């Protein structure tokens, strides 16, 4: 006879979600998600009716230590409440000891997520920045070259000669009023003066017709700073704190290794108190969005990856994935239904079906501007904040010129 | 006697409008439109009189939800309630089931329709547009403090006072000449007046340069991305609303398609609350013009440029056909006119009286449609009317200096 | 005893490469790589003794022209040949219908091989390349023409002669002064000097635009298009030849595949001539390097990778994977030697081991770390090394004014 074989899952976005008219709608329609379009096409394919549940206390779960009492998911198949299980569970070396799993469907790491810093405003001495620094050295040094070498050419008191008015002072006024091309009111008026000239007119040329070029895209960046990168230095610093999911794989994966820093992370969240972990994922969401970006929560990339895409999006991923594990379809030990289900896995999988539920339930779903801003449409006028910094010079040597005047008159007068 | 022809048809503009003097006129004479001509055209051509009517309920029909019965315009035709439709029904291959279509007489596509997004009016003084205002207001006091600084600074007690031209209007007219970077005939020699030149020549440089670069940045291109043609972006997004007409063969055309795409926004269609269709094209284009551009109404193109060639012309139409399809003449499968009626369309078709017809009812009235096509290029000349602002600027100072010529001569004169 | 274990494997690198003492080494020692420190780990759980061989042909295999005989690796395996293959053998639904694979110990996909479209580097003079090189030559010609016909008519009888300054010397300083739009000393008094004064004005501004101009137009951006990724070049056109490796379960996946692109990717593999095919992975290498950039290669991802980083690193990847698939043990179906081999893999997995060794064979020896990837940020902002060669110009010039004054004073002392 067609039994109804028990099926145990969990609910969980996208995986399994409850439909908004779960008021009104009875059996199988008040559940649909990634799982039950999955469950659907396995059923399908094996030929069998089947009957949704949902696991009691909603945990993943392992073996209790020191009692060996399994629980959550793992209890419901080991003691044989239901059928088949079909869940992003996690396939691991304890759990292959006692179920049997199918050839993993899809695949993921760990990743971590912080509140996202908010881009700035460029800063005040941003004017200078199309230049690096090295350039801004060698345009002092070649001002103060020119400057010397002008004065040394002129002025050699030949076999008194006074011609020549340029001393020192009026040579090194003469190349910085030449480099911001305004006029002047001498010129060497000889040959070697006019040879130093004519070269200082080109430098100065080929100098300031490759730095006014690109201007507006320097004066407003938006994009700047972010507190870390390669998310290795939370194993460093302990101004923000993080932690795992309880009962989850991802705590007895970082209770299990030897590597010393993760080592050292599961000795700080071990013994931190207040309490770092949590009961559901969407908790810590939560506690994250709320803790001013002073708390950082570490979950499969499966997860982080739709949690960007839907609003208010104040969160982002960080770093590469620490590792790579698989999900799978699970079974009681010795139970027909493995390998028909390992088979129907293998087909949906290079039939491509997965992919076409991965797109039905992640990317049409997505509406913040990261699906889509690459217009990058021109910025309207100029803010006077962008060009703020310009004044402040100014003001500041309006202000010295009038202290300069003062000690040279009190200096004269006495 | 014969049976005099019962004609019907629908109200549908402009294939058939109400004449203006309706309330005082009798017979077929109330009705007068692009297919009241066609049909005085088959009725000379074949020879018979012919009775106009309305169709009962103002529905072009379809097969009812699987109860097989017909309504509208298609089951007065199957059912013995007229002998001949002549009005813009569809072919479509439900429809050839029961009844006969002649060769069709026009051509047509799936099109959207949205709310046009304005267009560009420059001002008088644009060119002022890409520095802010509060720009163009700290740079008078900055002149002003520029100045009075380098007059307080000059003309102070050499020890010969006579020393050095730098007066208040020697400097006003100096660091307005180095703003300019038009040159001058003067330059300080004091020390502390060099610094505060070399200051002011500083703060010039950056400003005159980041206003010609900004200034270059807009000149480059000035366009509105829109909604990508074929509205392949209505199935990327839930910003946009969209229905079809109750009752049309556009509504079954996306229930039966398998196209992903279509089938898709099928799928968004059937599932979308509140309702999404309309009863009349009127209704379906004023929920687009007011629901302030979140709408869009799809429907045939051939009613689709109507609305936008004939005033207010306030719509603009996107993308391109989605497919191909006709319009046909039609009669129930039980009488002998099927030739007599393709006969009449193929030799209308071959005359040119049909393109007469098209353009007098749709081109005939082409008032918006003058330089309306535009054109893409990324290489326009400046015209006059961008630059006018500074020329009336130069005749107005041109003006004032040669009024104030005047009161300087003459207390000049009285003093 | 533990009979010793027949094991058999294919000459892949850097899964399995021949040791440089293979000519004189003995026993198992000849070969090392990937495979064979995975198999020493997995003898050290299990503790068998194994015995290394290699396949007869070369070949991953598949079942044959539909006379169901297995070749390659799968033949050797389920006929009995050898009792367990390590090898990157593929999980496919076709090769689990006849023997065991365990769980998946590395993940890749497939992804597409061309030629790099090679390099530019800026010369230490780049700054001179906006313009021409005929321009900066027939620019000379011109200064050289102005001056002398502003000499020739500067100092022409004014009837006196001592009236104007204009000698040849202060004309070839005016001129220049004038090109560089820097200023000048004086101007022109006589009319005919006013005129040829005026045109040099004009030549000057028509010309130092268009240089900075089209200097900042180079500026904006710089970049190659290259073949577009996921297979869209190769599917649009046939400029490019295409094939996968025969034997193997790329060309199962094109066949199989009804994914349109991928099905019109096959129809054209299938159907070009000659044979595109490939016996080894080498052959597909040279065939992509030696072919002037008119070839691709369609391989695993894993093993392109390695190819971008052996030596000299000409090769480059596009696109990401088109699929996702793993490796596996595979055993003959119903013996019992696997279910240990699925818990090793899984205790291997956990302890990080792979990662260890995969880090040992494809970075702990990455040699050819050219890193040359960059960025696409266009506000990147000058580096020294393409200025350089105005310093050397400026100090060049000081130095040869500073040597010429003193043959200067020399002769004015001795003449
Ligand atoms: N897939 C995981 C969820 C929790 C975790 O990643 O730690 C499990 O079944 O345990
Ligand atoms: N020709 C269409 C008119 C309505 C529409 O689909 O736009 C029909 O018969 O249904
Ligand atoms: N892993 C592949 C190697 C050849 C290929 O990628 O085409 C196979 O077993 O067939």
């Amino acid at each position: 006879e067609q039994k109804t074989v028990v099926v145990t899952t969990i609910l969980e976005s996208p995986y399994v979600m409850m439909k908004k008219n779960h008021e009104m709608l009875e059996g199988n329609e008040r559940y649909e998600g990634y799982c039950v379009d999955l469950a659907a096409e396995i059923a399908k394919h094996c030929g069998f009716k089947y009957k949704l549940t949902i696991v009691g206390d909603g945990k993943y779960g392992a073996r209790d230590a020191d009692t060996k009492i399994w629980n959550g998911m793992v209890g419901e198949l080991v003691y044989g409440k239901a059928d088949i299980a079909i869940a992003p569970l996690t396939i691991t070396l304890v759990r292959e000891e006692v179920i049997d799993f199918s050839k993993p469907f899809m695949s993921l790491g760990i990743s971590i997520m912080i509140k996202k810093p908010q881009k700035s405003k460029p800063g005040v001495f941003s004017f200078l920045d199309p230049l690096a620094y090295e350039i801004w050295m060698c345009i002092v040094f070649a001002y103060i070259g020119v400057s010397v070498v002008l004065f040394l050419v002129s002025r050699f008191s030949p076999y008194s000669e006074s011609t020549n008015e340029f001393g020192i002072f009026n040579s090194l006024w003469f190349s910085l009023g030449a480099f911001m091309q305004q006029g002047c009111d001498i010129s060497p008026r000889s040959l070697s003066g006019r040879i130093v000239g004519g070269v200082w007119w080109f430098f100065t040329l080929i100098i300031i017709s490759s730095y006014t070029a690109n201007l507006a895209a320097f004066l407003t960046v938006e994009r700047m700073v972010s507190p870390i990168e390669s998310a290795e230095d939370l194993s460093k610093q302990t101004e923000i704190a993080y932690g795992t999911l309880d009962s989850g794989s991802t705590k007895e994966f970082f209770r299990r290794s030897k590597i010393a820093v993760f080592d050292k992370m599961w000795t700080y969240m071990r013994s931190a108190e207040p309490s770092v972990f949590v009961r559901t994922t969407a908790e810590g969401v939560a506690r994250v969005r709320k803790s001013k970006g002073k708390y950082a929560y570490l979950l499969e990339s499966t997860m982080n990856e739709y949690i960007e895409q839907r609003k208010p999006c104040d969160t982002m991923k960080v770093g590469g994935n620490l590792d790579s594990k698989g999900y799978g379809i699970a079974t009681p030990k010795g139970s027909s239904l493995g390998t028909p289900v390992n088979l129907a896995v293998l087909k949906l999988s290079e039939q491509g079906v997965l992919d076409k539920l991965k797109n039905k339930w992640w990317y049409d779903k997505g509406e913040c501007g990261a699906k889509d801003s690459g217009s990058k449409e021109k910025t309207s006028a100029l803010s006077l904040s962008n060009v703020a910094g310009v004044f402040y010079i100014l003001v500041g040597g309006l202000g010295l010129a009038m202290l300069v005047a003062l000690i040279e008159f009190c200096y004269k007068s006495r």
